């Protein structure tokens, strides 16, 4: 389905652009999955448009500081490393 294809995705840019930190599969998707149950992304594939990461790291940032849960957060910091960094590439050879 559409979400286990943007893991999939995600993973692949993560390996490219940022290596040997890479979140796992499962780490992703609950990442993908709490950011979809606090209403921030309605389509998994939301999580790829710019407009949407201040928006994620606020949440994930505001969990931290409110539940203490900050593995999303850890997670969202690789992932959105890696989607910047293809942006970036892309934006550089176009």
């Amino acid at each position: 389905s559409e979400f286990e294809a943007v893991i999939k995705v995600i993973s692949s840019a993560c390996k490219t652009y940022c290596g040997k930190t890479s979140p796992s599969k499962k780490e992703i998707g609950a990442m993908l999955s709490l950011l979809q149950k606090e209403g921030l992304l309605m389509s998994p594939s939301d999580l790829y448009s710019p407009g949407s990461w201040d928006p994620i790291t606020a949440a994930l940032s505001q969990r931290a500081m409110i539940l203490g849960k900050s593995g999303e957060l850890k997670t969202w910091g690789l992932v959105l490393g890696a989607l910047k960094a293809a942006r970036e590439e892309q934006v550089t050879s176009e």
